[PDB]
């Protein structure tokens, strides 16, 4: 099925203990947890090649990728990784990351489709999982 669309987010869970085993400072943190930082997720998919777009109020990133090959992104508290996707399944993409410099949690994230439309990203550092959830506007 098809990825693509302008997603919005109706549910967070846990983002705030993410940022923590991250490393990411408190200050930092109030800031990326408040509502001027709420995430807009815009997809355009064909086939295997991914166009994701996050967006907040003040923030904008941009990643291109095609499932299976290589390419640079950012952990979620903005060191610089390598990133490559597999499908898990028809429905369920999974991204590994490795650190271009240093050491640190191990960092990783899903996208899935369900059936009724919903887009679940899950991201995990470690032991910590946060889930955040979207529908198509
Ligand atoms: C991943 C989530 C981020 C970056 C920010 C989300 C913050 C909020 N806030 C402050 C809020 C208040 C009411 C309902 C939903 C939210 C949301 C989780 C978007």
């Amino acid at each position: 099925p098809n990825f693509s669309g302008n997603w919005k987010i109706i549910r967070s869970e846990n983002f705030e203990e993410l940022l923590k085993v991250l490393g990411v400072n408190v200050m930092l943190r109030k800031i990326a947890v408040a509502a001027a930082s709420k995430p807009a997720v815009e997809i355009k998919q064909e086939g295997d090649t991914f166009y994701i777009k996050t967006s907040t109020t003040v923030r904008t990133t941009e990643i291109n990728f095609k499932v299976g090959e290589e390419f640079e992104e950012q952990t979620v508290d903005g060191r610089p990784c390598k990133s490559l996707v597999k499908w898990e399944s028809e429905n369920k993409m999974v991204c590994e990351q490795k650190l271009l410099k240093g050491e640190g949690p191990k960092t990783s994230w899903t996208l899935e489709l369900t059936n009724d439309g919903e887009l679940i990203d899950t991201m995990t550092a470690d032991d910590v999982v946060c889930t955040k959830v979207y529908v198509r506007e």
